């Protein structure tokens, strides 16, 4: 039983060692801050994502958005993806209305800042203190200015508990 | 100003009277109470879902189980997907140790029980209000004792703000 305790003890500490950039093992796609939330859309469906980083025209870091965001706009993200489902509870003309509006905004518009990034050096551990410290679900993980992912709870959770 | 208003107001009203079975539009994954940890990790990884109804042998729901679940047997889910890069964290005995312990512990030793279940004919609306109501994340879907379903807060979030 205490050997056993001993034994769990290890692995946890070995797995708050970890550093960051080995848990990123999906390729990281950014939009643009001009980017209309009809091309955020797109993109997201396309690669299966549910949120992404927000870069300005060089590649900086300048927000996060998600499917979640797009109700700031008063759009329902679910609108690209089952828009005849929706039309049987919405009128055609205001369906419409929803995709025009999604062509005008841009992911500036609905974006968040950041509470807190971390680099691709920094420990699990690290990271999952600053989820459960600022109580969040995501932190951006930059290197030399550049996005290279997001941490969710979710990832976290396939490792270690939080609080 | 005033009118946009008015359209917003009927657009929100519209997606709360929208049933759930309308937002299913996924296929029912489950897993059985006396599944290996083992195999239930592979049934998820094999269809690319981080939850799933665990029913009884004849295809009740007895309860719910998610990727964190497996920490409550002191297995990191992770092991399924990157033994590799964990292996550079943890010496190979204690490694195998894990996959050891998840050939023996099966879902029903880490499941949860749901609090509150949803029938498919129930409204968006409702199932959000529950969702807030007992503050948790995810509410499984039961048509005639059989589950059709799991809806997350993140599914919600594609269609309307939560409190
Ligand atoms: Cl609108
Ligand atoms: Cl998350
Ligand atoms: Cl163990």
């Amino acid at each position: 039983r205490v050997a056993e305790q001993a034994r769990r003890r290890a692995i946890a500490r070995a797995i708050r060692q970890v550093p960051i950039r080995d848990i990123l093992t999906s390729p990281v796609v950014t939009v643009r801050e001009d980017d209309t939330l009809d091309a955020v859309a797109k993109t997201m469906l396309e690669h299966q994502i549910g949120c992404a980083p927000v870069v300005d025209q060089n590649g900086h870091l300048v927000g996060i958005i998600t499917e979640s965001d797009f109700l700031r706009g008063s759009i329902p993200f679910w609108i690209y993806e089952a828009s005849e489902i929706l039309s049987r509870a919405i009128p055609a003309p205001e369906v419409e209305h929803l995709f025009e509006t999604g062509r005008k905004l841009t992911a500036s518009a609905v974006m968040t800042q950041p509470v807190v990034t971390a680099a691709p050096e920094d420990s699990v551990g690290s990271i999952a203190d600053q989820m459960r410290r600022h109580g969040i679900h995501r932190i951006p993980v930059v290197q030399d200015g550049v996005p290279v992912g997001i941490v969710t709870r979710r990832d976290l959770l396939k490792l270690l508990l939080l609080e």
